[PDB]
């Protein structure tokens, strides 16, 4: 009864009720998981987010840039969760990419300062994530962040896509820390979802052709996964995240799972 | 409860009781399953092998080259079942190479009508029983295939290492037509697992350099593996079989999942 | 002076002058090497097609399906270019799918045995080909197949993608037993060409719904590729090849050089 | 005569003079091009360093994190090779990865301010370069950069390794805006090269664990290398460069060149 029956999983990245996090929260809670949520900057707003969560979540506040936020996590979760007791599950649904880099806008003229603000907040937090959780998680633990498949380059993603790539490449690195502990990492790599941030620039906010190339990036998907992919909805990738969080992916570590409706298995 | 609760779910594949397919269907029926197993040539065998699992299935015979015994299934799978009934899930645990071609044994002295035999079990039948079974298959359902991952040439396997190349791309191929009925299609890459065939060949029985390429094939995985990988036990790949099989994984065909310890991930 | 200038290289699957191999020739030639050609079956056709090339090159008759063959390539070969000589290089730019398997025509009903005589040709015959002709082959030496990115499936092309995925998979077997003469064994992943077969099939040899999945896959290549493609150009692969062929790519084996204007780096 | 007879090509990275950018400047210059190169912080060194090249070549400071030094060369280098004279190759050839993030050493331990600087240095100079760059470069052109394999992670390499991942993916997107130019991007992935950093590590600079580590991942290489890999030797790798700077690849960008002695083909 429940995927995630008695699993104890810290989840990030909620900033609204169309995050891919609030999904996951949602369709944990469902299963049965005690959350922990973790949320950026605006935590009254997370936490009047989170109150629609079918059950409570302690919400602990994590800007995974800080240091001292990342110090301090494990103890202010293990303070959440009742000493003597560890996560099982801990979800990166973190990202963030500055401008110009992100659409259109030329690939060229991101700054490094932004790039690099990118990776970290996309790719270098979830290496820092597993470092200040993983002594605080259980044996048969998971560790999933979300990704998109960044293998091609794309229009409008831009930089990151190349965080996605560096995030990748990390999670590989925090299979092999991980894996010590007995704690699988994996990635979810998802179709377009119609996130409040997808639907702005698809709607424009970062100009026309940013917006223009988002639109046919998501009819392409869709047309190319055998399955269809419905950007409005977050719930199938919330459930591979929750496979993944589960024990019924095991064995696989270090990895990333498509949940993207087979489009990648496509080309047209 | 249960994961593939009230599930309809044929498993291909089971010769003995180390075979993956036993693993599957033992893993499928704890977890809620209903099954209808098919065997190849030695049903009264498999059909004593399968009394073991922790319920009654019934056995059909699907030598996956016939024609006559795919015509005939999904009429025979749908008398074990109950007219009006469907699956909901398909196994192929179904693979096999001949002889030279496999081990030791020259690469280039099989001879095509062994490669050929080869990957019409291993690779064509895929799309065989995607064919015979997806007339009734229910919208939700599930193909998992069993896989190795040959995206690197290794010691031994060879051309068995062909054939999966072969069947990855069938998967792909069939996520297409699965699609049309709403059901996915995808393959579990396992890392070695000490089925008596395995044994067998690490025993000497296609010489002994095929024998200490395997072993070695066995111990680098487990090495590579950031959650290590124990050959003795199908149970994480009944297991992640599983998963596929459920509503877990419900945006990921055409695809293929590593349960191998994340061995694949690695390098070294 | 010439790239390939003092190389001994057989070329197969020179069918017309639209052929990949026929490019292939006539730039190896252009670039001073020495070339046998092998045919399979209109040899008179294609003796009068290669008399087109820049420089004579004897003509050799070579059914990869055969054996016989098979066998006596190396000796007839060696016969062509001079006992006490060796090939440096060795084209395999053969394929070929039956009916219906490939366009349009459902990939469920292409039996067996032409997936199998589809597979025998366009993958086997590239183990058999490195098998006949490495015995005679000069340490540096380059094997090369001709092949199409098959790590993702499309429309139309069904059984033969299969055919391609067995097929690289092939290859990274040949280079194992190549490398052990100081041979590389390498594909070329071409783009779509307008060959003689393709422009039928565009102009609906196939069916009209391949056809126009093909035209959409060639539109789809070039937007994709971010130095376009040109379908109705052999050249860029004709070079790729000669490049592998080269001692310019010295330490790539096993492989596969993508000459497909960049199409495969990116999505969309 | 030659393979680069007549072009103008930039080559960075040159430090020693067992810098594969030497080899690649030696190689390119032996073959006909002409070059110009770029060092970083120590110019009277690198003067002396490229004082053994086959022929002169202007050599200019460029610190790919100045921006000043960015934002000038195209001047410089127009200067450098003569008004209406434009680049034909450009090579980047340029990685760096701080403490502790590097052998041994945890991975969870390196800073972000170090991982930065590394993908800085790394991955996003790559863009910096081609941005720079591409205005002077000629139709047909090509930029390479000096990749390796990061698509498993590995011991040692840690942020390195991520930093070779966001270069790949930065790589494809450079591809996009390089091919408006008539220009192909790509990388070229060598197998483990005994620099004199790379001696360094591997007699424990970086500790025990760090040296072990590489010289088991330079053995496994040269194993799993059908063709073997030495190496003491950069010449393969900066052949390969030239090949990519030639003509002879001319439809390939966004991508990879493996000079790595297939074994990236190969498992075991
Ligand atoms: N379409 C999508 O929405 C999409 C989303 N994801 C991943 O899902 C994860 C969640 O994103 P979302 O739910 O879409 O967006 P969101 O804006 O709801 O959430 C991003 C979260 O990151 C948080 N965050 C930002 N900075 C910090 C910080 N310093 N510290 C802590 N938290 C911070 C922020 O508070 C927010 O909660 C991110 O890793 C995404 O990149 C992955 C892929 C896709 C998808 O983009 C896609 C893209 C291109 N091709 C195919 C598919
Ligand atoms: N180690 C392994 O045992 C292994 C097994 N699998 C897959 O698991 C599946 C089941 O194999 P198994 O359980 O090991 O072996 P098994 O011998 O128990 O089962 C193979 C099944 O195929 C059946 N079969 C053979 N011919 C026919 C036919 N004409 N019609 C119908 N059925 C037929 C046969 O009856 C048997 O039940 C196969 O697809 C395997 O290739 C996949 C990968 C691995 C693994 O091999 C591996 C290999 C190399 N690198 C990494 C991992
Ligand atoms: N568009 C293309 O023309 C294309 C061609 N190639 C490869 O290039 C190679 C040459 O093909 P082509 O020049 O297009 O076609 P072709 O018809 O000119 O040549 C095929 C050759 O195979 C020969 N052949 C057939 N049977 C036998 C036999 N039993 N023994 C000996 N020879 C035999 C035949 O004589 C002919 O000379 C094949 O491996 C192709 O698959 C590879 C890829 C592409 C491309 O198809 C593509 C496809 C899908 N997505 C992207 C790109
Ligand atoms: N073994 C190797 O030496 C190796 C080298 N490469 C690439 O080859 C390129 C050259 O490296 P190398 O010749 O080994 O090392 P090097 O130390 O000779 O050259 C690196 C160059 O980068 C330059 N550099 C550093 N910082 C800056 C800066 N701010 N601005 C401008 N220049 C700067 C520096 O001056 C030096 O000339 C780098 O991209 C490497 O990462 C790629 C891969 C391999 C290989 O590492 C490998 C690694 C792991 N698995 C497999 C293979």
């Amino acid at each position: 009864t429940g995927l995630l029956d008695g699993k104890r999983i810290l989840v990030s990245g909620i900033i609204t009720d169309s995050s891919v996090a609030f999904h996951i929260a949602r369709v944990a809670q469902e299963q049965g998981a005690q959350l922990v949520l973790t949320g950026f900057d605006r935590l009254r707003l997370i936490q009047r987010i989170t109150d629609r969560l079918p059950a409570k979540a302690p919400l602990l506040e994590l800007d995974v840039q800080n240091e001292e936020h990342l110090a301090s996590l494990a103890g202010r979760v293990t303070e959440a969760i009742g000493a003597g007791n560890k996560l099982d599950g801990v979800v990166h649904s973190i990202g963030f990419m500055p401008q110009t880099g992100m659409g259109i806008n030329p690939f060229f003229d991101a700054p490094y300062a932004d790039v690099s603000k990118g990776i970290h907040i996309s790719a270098y937090s979830y290496a820092s994530m597993a470092k200040a959780l993983l002594p605080i998680m259980n044996p048969g633990g998971s560790i999933v962040g979300m990704d998109f498949d960044p293998s091609r380059a794309m229009p409008a993603y831009n930089w990151m896509t190349v965080a996605k790539s560096a995030l990748e490449s990390v999670n590989r690195f925090v299979a092999r820390e991980a894996g010590k502990y007995g704690v699988r990492s994996n990635l979810v790599a998802a179709g377009p979802i119609r996130t409040l941030a997808m639907s702005a620039i698809v709607g424009g906010a970062l100009g026309e052709e940013a917006g223009a190339q988002i639109q046919l990036l998501e009819e392409g998907w869709d047309q190319r996964a055998p399955i269809g992919w419905n950007m409005k909805d977050a719930t199938p990738v919330a459930k591979t995240v929750c496979a993944l969080l589960s024990d019924w992916l095991p064995a696989t570590t270090g990895d990333i799972i498509y949940a993207d409706g087979g489009a990648h298995t496509q080309l047209l």
